[PDB]
């Protein structure tokens, strides 16, 4: 049962990905950072909208994300 991953709150405007911490199959949980995002003079981070594992992601490091954007597709466990 897949689920989508959006970008919650990243303070302002538009940001890009500097460190895409998780990958295709990883173990993610809320509050546990997902992707480190940049854009101005500061460095920001984006945690997990919810918990489970990662399945697929049409995003790169140096690519763009902003509030709502479909970061990647998760699937809430799936007895690996």
């Amino acid at each position: 049962m897949v689920k989508e991953v959006n970008v919650p709150d990243i303070g302002g405007d538009e940001v890009e990905v500097t460190e895409v911490m998780v990958k295709v199959g990883d173990k993610v949980a809320a509050e546990q950072s997902l992707i480190t995002v940049e854009g101005d003079k500061a460095s920001m981070e984006v945690p997990a909208p919810f918990a489970g594992v990662v399945k697929e992601l049409k995003v790169n490091v140096g690519d763009k994300v902003k509030t709502g954007s479909l970061i990647m597709i998760f699937e809430v466990e799936g007895a690996a």
